[PDB]
């Protein structure tokens, strides 16, 4: 009754087996008969037939992707016996052709990343229930492939299709006879030079059109890239877009566009996001008669339109930018200019809804920051990666021309207005630096190569910063009053400042941490801190989370030094502590007891520990999570239930533990989750996990243990069938060691 | 006849067994009877008796250090049976007392890092042949320990002792009745406040005296440090040093010295190295009547004498520095001043033999570099770690107050005069920066946070640099003429410049490498290079070694891109190639053949490789070393001898290989060294390593393989005894896997 090899979960009242990554040479027949969704993805299966999926009714979905992993042979009508399948995922299977005789029940089919160069009536036209069809990434780049032949009006018979992606195939022409029902159509990187009037003419329901990468701009492309003759523009008919009144999204990126016809937008009152990236638009950004046509546009991406070899003094913004009323975010990146002036952004200053200006990668030497205060709604000022001074490698399921991640880390932005100066040249903060800025909750100073001693006078122009990123500088903390002018400070990231800390002869002062009443999260990671000056303790009444990882506690806690024994005790509010990567061989008993007793979460993981005193857990009544992972530990206590009543989760994975003590799990009612994976365990005696009282443990991880496959594991196997509420994951990965006959075989298979 | 557990080598015609780190619970009786030196260090041995070392004549030396590893019990006169022992190393054994009844044959004894607080006539006085005696590091710091009692005139009876180290013990007084034969005597950190006239009075042969750490300067000490009352100076008698005419070395460091008596040096015409570190000497460096007493002093270390809280404009050097004629290196570090002026170093400019000035850690903002040209002999200018702008944790066997490593990397210094600007603020190189400098062969620019585009005009003031360290900056290579003004350039280190390289939208230009006729070693490591602009190939006719490690060849060599296929082919002189850490799953065949055919050494190690085409080795007739270590490789060819005649060394360690092919080792006469360690091998068939022709293989590493201990390994065990010229190391670490009975046991032990 324990599901194998498939792990089974419950989602939306429904039933889904996860068989992915299971090294399956063939499709299991042991699948739960109730299963709605079957994921075979990333396996070794080389064959599909009519016997494979039998006995299975409610399956609406099959993921066959990535088989076999590092030549999938499918029989005609192998999938026909199943009338309930909507979604079918065949991606990355090295398929020569579309599989013949697919069920007509298919709403959604994914052929992405295959060898199919021929789209035929036989493979498609008989599926009338097709909603979304993905053919993308079959013929592209320098791959050896045939130009894609698309049989006349093959999609003509699909009256229900709202999504079609042919992107990254060799087409050269938009296929004739496209169904009216089309909503989203992806034509990107199809090598199409010409868009006629009659191509999209009959689609009135299109909400999205992707023409990107046709007549590409190939200079400095990090992919094989072939431009149109002379590197000319795509030729788009004056009337090509006239009958799309419903279009929300238009991706024109990398089309080599020098000038844009404003009459393309005549019929599109609803245009929302316009992607103009990777063209030559500097002239159009200077004048831009096409802007007056976009009153509803929310997002506009003009990024990377730079003229080759040019490094102008100022950016030139058309006054017509005042005509985009609903604009929210504006991306200008790789425009490459020297100096941003107050009067250059004038057209943007009256835009009511524009919260985001992306200026990244412009090589800007200087800005007057009083212009950002003359805007209305700005929540995000993204200046990252500039010169500002003081005073398959491509995911077919992702956007090709930019990253889809947030500009600012959501944790930071949630506090308020955001200013990202990261990856710049400001190595020193002058008294006047931040003057005339808005009220800044979130400030990113990361990677500014800042060597200064912070005296507490630096941020006084913007005292209300909640979240401060100082990461990856070389910071000299010689002053006890540092950063104290920020009274409302909550999150502080000091990570990767190790420059001065690692020099012993200089002075280091951390005392500033006590002065913060609201301080909550503090990152002190990877600072290589082995020594401090006159003050050996970190003390805060507010602080909650402290990440001390990547420092030397092996030195601080050295047996011959009593000075740092209390180092964390002064943090009385602290529920979370990260001691990882400190090279700890052991923790002196006196130093462990001096840990804050408020801790609910403690990570000592990824150290060298050969010893752990479990009796010391008596002093931590609030501790729900203990992370011991990635150590040398040989030793487990049998008395643990006498040591802690509070422990929900215990992670022991990747240790040297060879033996489970008799009465280990007994009488501890708290422990839900136990990670024993990747240990030295040969067997489990009957008396290890037996608990006379009530056992709340719902998860046990045994994978990676050298199990003796003899009759001695009968006690444990029996224990497994006796409790089915304990989930052991990766049951194909719990693998018998000895005897040599049973080596490689799962423990769940035995006489 | 295969030595076990001890590995045996030959040094100085002699015979030494290495038993270290062998997890020995007891002292082996299997030791080769001829053995001169026996190293038991870092083992589990808990006992020593009279039966341990029997049958062994010529042993002159025994290393018992670090036993047991993580309570050594020695019987009275356990070592007496051996009349040939000179050296005895007992270090770090947690010894309560000196072992009683030690042989009188001992010239050298090391008790370092033990619990011995009592030095008695019974343990020592009967050994008259003692030459060097190390008692150091028994009672120190915050360790729980007893003040050291030294029985009256216990060393009085040792007439042959030239070396005594009591350092880091609690003494408070220099022991009375010291033998005349003393040459080197280490009293450091013994808590001695007073040096009387009669302490050292009777030692005329002393070449070395270490008084360091008595009355320590404890501000900002990274160890528990207790000063004398008021933090006063050590009190040294006017006449204390009068009878040492032979003293070469004097370590006074960390004695809290405000002023120095010049009459201490009255009788020392031979003084060579004087260590003054960690005192308050700023006044003495300003006047210093003691300098006129040191005509022969070669090294003078004044480092870390800074006045607390002081940041003066200029350093003040006494005119009396002109009076040290034989001075070679001068260390002034942590003097902490702002500005170095031409006229401040005037007293030093006429010193004929002074090649080295160590200015590190002074927080210097500016220097006029034309003063270094007014010296005579300077080979080393060490400016590292300053503010200059544009335009147990302690090793008992090491120096406690500084690092003993070279200032400049020897490879760099060997080229000529050296200038180390590393760890500074110069973020831009102006045209006039290096003007008025000497002729610089070796230049360290590391860690200057330099973002500039090097145009080839930058170094023209010092064109003759052979070795250039640009490591750990953020370098923008946008120019093809970069660095080309250096015609004689040999070694170039570009490591850790990854800042701009990882941005795809910008341009990257490596073309400058071809312009160098003498370029030999090039470090391009950890630059995260996945993309380049207009030039996809590295080309040099001279270049020999290229380290490409820490980049992305997984991206560059992606199957869908032909652009970078030839990337290294243009280097026609290259004998050494490092492809490590490139995340390579596989190398496309066309890309491997495009590797330089001149390669004698190739490292692909520490990648993800699941595949290697051995047939491609046919194209590398010069290749003596192939490094495949740290990969996923499952597959070994049986045909290798047909593939390469040139391969001396093959490193396969840490791979997934489960099987040795029949006829693997056969007919390849070239292979000396084979590393199979840490693989999946269960057994070795008789036909794997059998070679009908002449076999030159002298080294085979099998440790870490899950060996079946059944009778099936008889074929291999037999093969081992049949060839004794093949050295298998770590024979305690070649460990039987199955059956469970033999698990943990070395394969060399079987029925
Ligand atoms: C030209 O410009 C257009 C318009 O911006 C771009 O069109 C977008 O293309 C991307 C890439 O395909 C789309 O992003 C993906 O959307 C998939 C569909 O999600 C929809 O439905 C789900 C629920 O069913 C909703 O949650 C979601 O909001 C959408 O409504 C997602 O399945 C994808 O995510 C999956 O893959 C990614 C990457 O592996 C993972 O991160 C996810 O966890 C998940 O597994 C992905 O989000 C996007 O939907 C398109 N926009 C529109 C409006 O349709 C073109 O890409 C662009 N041209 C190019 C090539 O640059
Ligand atoms: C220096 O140190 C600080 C302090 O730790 C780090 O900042 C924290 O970083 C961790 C990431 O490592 C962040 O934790 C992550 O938070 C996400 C929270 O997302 C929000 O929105 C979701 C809904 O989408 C809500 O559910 C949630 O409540 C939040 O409001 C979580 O999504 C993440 O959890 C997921 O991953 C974790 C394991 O990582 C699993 O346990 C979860 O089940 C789930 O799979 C994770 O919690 C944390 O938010 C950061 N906090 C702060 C203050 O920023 C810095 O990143 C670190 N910097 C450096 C340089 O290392
Ligand atoms: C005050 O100042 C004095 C004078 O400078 C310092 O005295 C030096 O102390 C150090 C530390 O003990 C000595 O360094 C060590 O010397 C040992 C002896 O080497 C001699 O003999 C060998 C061959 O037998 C020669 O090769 C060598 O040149 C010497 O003639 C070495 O054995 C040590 O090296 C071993 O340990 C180190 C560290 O583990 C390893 O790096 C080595 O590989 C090796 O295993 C070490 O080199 C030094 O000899 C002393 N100088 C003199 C002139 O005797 C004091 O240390 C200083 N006071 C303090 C505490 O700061
Ligand atoms: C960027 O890349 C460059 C190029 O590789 C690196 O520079 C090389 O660094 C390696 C060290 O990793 C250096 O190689 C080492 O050289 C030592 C040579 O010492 C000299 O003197 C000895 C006598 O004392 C002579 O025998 C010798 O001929 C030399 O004249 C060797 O001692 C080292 O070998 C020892 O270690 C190696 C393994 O490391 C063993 O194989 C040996 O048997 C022995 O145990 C080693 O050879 C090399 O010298 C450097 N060359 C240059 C040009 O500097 C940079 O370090 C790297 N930088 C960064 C930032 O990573
Ligand atoms: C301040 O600015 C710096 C630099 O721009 C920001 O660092 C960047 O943060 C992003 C988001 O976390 C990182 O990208 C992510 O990396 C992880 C790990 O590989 C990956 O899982 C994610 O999918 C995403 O790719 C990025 O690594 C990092 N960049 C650098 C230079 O390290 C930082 O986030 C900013 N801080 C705040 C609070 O905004
Ligand atoms: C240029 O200046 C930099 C910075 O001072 C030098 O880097 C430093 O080099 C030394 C010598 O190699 C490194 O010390 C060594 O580290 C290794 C690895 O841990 C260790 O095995 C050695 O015993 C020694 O401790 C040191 O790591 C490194 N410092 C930094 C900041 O990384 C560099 O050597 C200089 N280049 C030249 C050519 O002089
Ligand atoms: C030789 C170093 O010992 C102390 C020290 N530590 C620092 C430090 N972390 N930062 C500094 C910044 C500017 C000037 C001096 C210092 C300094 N200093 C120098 C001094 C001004 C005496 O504190
Ligand atoms: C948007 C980036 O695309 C090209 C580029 N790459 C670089 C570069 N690696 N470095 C630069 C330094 C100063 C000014 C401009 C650039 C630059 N630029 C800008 C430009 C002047 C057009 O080359
Ligand atoms: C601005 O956005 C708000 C929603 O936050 C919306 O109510 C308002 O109508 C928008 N104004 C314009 C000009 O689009
Ligand atoms: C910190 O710096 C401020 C301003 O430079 C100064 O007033 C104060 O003395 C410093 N605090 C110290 C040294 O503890
Ligand atoms: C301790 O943390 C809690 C939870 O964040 C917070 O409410 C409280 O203010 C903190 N205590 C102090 C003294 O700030
Ligand atoms: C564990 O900690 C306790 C303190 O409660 C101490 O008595 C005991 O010695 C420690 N155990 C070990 C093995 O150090
Ligand atoms: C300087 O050093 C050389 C050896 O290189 C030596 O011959 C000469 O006598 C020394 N001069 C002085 C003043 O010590
Ligand atoms: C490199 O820089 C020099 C000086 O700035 C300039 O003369 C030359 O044009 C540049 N070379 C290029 C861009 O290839
Ligand atoms: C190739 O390397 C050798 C050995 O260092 C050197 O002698 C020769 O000059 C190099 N060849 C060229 C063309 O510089
Ligand atoms: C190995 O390389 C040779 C070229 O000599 C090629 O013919 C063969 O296909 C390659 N082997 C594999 C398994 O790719």
């Amino acid at each position: 009754s324990r599901s194998y090899p498939c792990d089974e979960k419950k989602q939306n009242d429904s039933v889904i087996a996860e068989c992915s990554n299971r090294r399956l040479q063939e499709v299991p027949q042991t699948v739960g008969k109730y299963v709605t969704e079957l994921d075979l993805s990333d396996n070794f299966i080389t064959h599909i037939t009519n016997e494979s999926f039998q006995g299975l009714q409610n399956l609406t979905k099959i993921n066959l992707n990535h088989n076999p992993n590092v030549g999938l042979n499918i029989t005609d009508g192998a999938f026909l016996n199943l009338k309930n399948l909507r979604e079918l995922l065949l991606e990355d299977n090295q398929l020569p052709q579309i599989p013949s005789g697919l069920p007509e029940s298919l709403t959604e089919l994914s052929l992405i990343q295959n060898n199919i160069y021929n789209i035929t009536k036989e493979g498609i036209s008989r599926l009338i229930n097709l909603k979304n069809l993905y053919l993308a990434w079959n013929c592209y780049f320098n791959k050896v492939c045939e130009k894609t032949n698309i049989e006349d009006g093959v999609f003509e018979t699909l009256t229900n299709l709202e999504l079609l992606s042919l992107s990254f195939n060799s087409l050269s022409h938009v296929p004739p006879k496209l169904p009216s029902s089309l909503r989203k159509l992806f034509l990107s990187n199809t090598q199409i030079k010409y868009i006629s009037e009659e191509d999209f003419k009959g689609l009135i329901n299109l909400t999205l059109l992707d023409l990107s990468g046709n007549c590409p701009r190939c200079f400095n492309a990090p992919f094989p890239c072939v431009p149109c003759d002379g590197g000319a523009s795509i030729n788009i008919d004056r009337f090509a877009f006239q009958n799309l009144t419903q279009l929300r999204y238009l991706n024109l990126s990398s089309t080599s566009l020098r000038k844009i016809n404003a009459a393309w937008f005549k019929n599109m009152p609803h245009l929302k996001v316009l992607d103009l990236e990777f063209n030559y638009l500097v002239g159009e950004i200077a004048s831009g008669a096409f802007l007056t046509m976009l009153p509803r546009l929310e997002i506009l991406d003009l990024s990377f339109n730079y003229i080759k070899g040019s490094y102008p003094q100022h950016i030139n913004i058309s006054r017509n930018f005042s005509k985009l009323l609903s604009l929210r975010a504006l991306h200008l990146r790789g425009y490459v200019f020297q100096e941003l002036r107050e009067d250059d952004f004038q057209p943007l200053m009256q835009l009511p809804n524009l919260s985001t200006i992306n200026l990244g990668i412009n090589f800007i030497k200087q800005i007057d920051f009083k212009l950002f205060q003359n805007f209305s709604n700005l929540e995000i000022i993204y200046l990252s990666e500039n010169r500002i001074s003081p005073l398959f490698e491509f995911d077919p399921h992702s956007n090709f021309y930019h990253f889809t991640r947030p500009l600012i880390k959501p944790q930071c932005a949630a506090y308020g207005k955001a200013l990202d100066l990261s990856l710049n040249s400001i190595f020193f903060i002058g008294p006047n630096q931040f003057e005339n800025l808005p009220d800044i909750a979130c400030l990113n100073l990361s990677a500014n190569s800042n060597a200064q001693v912070l005296s507490g006078t630096e941020f006084s122009a913007i005292p209300h910063v909640k979240y401060l990123d100082l990461t990856n500088n070389r910071l000299d903390f010689d002053n006890a009053s540092a950063l104290t002018e920020l009274s409302d400070l909550e999150v502080l990231d000091l990570s990767y400042n190790s420059h001065y800390f690692r020099i012993a002869g200089v002075t280091h002062h951390l005392e500033f941490i006590q002065n913060f009443t609201n301080l909550k999260v503090l990152n002190l990671s990877h600072n290589n801190i082995y020594t401090l000056t006159d003050k050996y303790n970190l003390e805060s009444k507010s602080l909650v989370e402290l990440v001390f990882s990547g420092n030397r506690l092996d030195i601080l806690w050295n047996d011959d030094d009593n000075r740092y024994i209390s180092i964390f005790k002064g943090l009385k509010n602290l529920t979370r502590l990260d001691l990882s990567l400190n090279r700890l061989k052991h923790i002196p008993n006196e130093a462990f007891l001096n840990l804050p007793a408020s801790l609910t979460e403690l990570h000592i993981n990824d150290n060298m520990l050969k010893f752990f005193n479990w009796t010391l857990l008596q002093q931590f009544p609030r501790l729900e999570l203990l992370d011991l992972r990635g150590n040398k530990l040989l030793f487990l206590t049998d008395s643990l239930s006498d040591f802690t009543s509070s422990l929900r989760t215990l992670l022991l994975s990747h240790n040297r533990i060879s033996h489970l003590p008799s009465g280990f799990l007994s009488e501890v009612s708290s422990l839900k989750h136990l990670d024993l994976s990747s240990n030295l365990l040969k067997t489990i005696n009957k008396s290890a996990l037996e608990t006379k009282t009530t056992t709340k443990l719902s998860m046990l991880e045994l994978h990676g243990n050298p199990f003796e496959c003899t009759c001695d594991i009968g006690d444990f196997r029996r224990w497994m069938d006796e409790h089915l509420n304990v989930k052991i994951p990766r049951l194909v990965d719990v693998i018998c060691a000895s005897p040599g006959d049973q080596r490689g075989k799962s423990i769940v298979s035995l006489e």
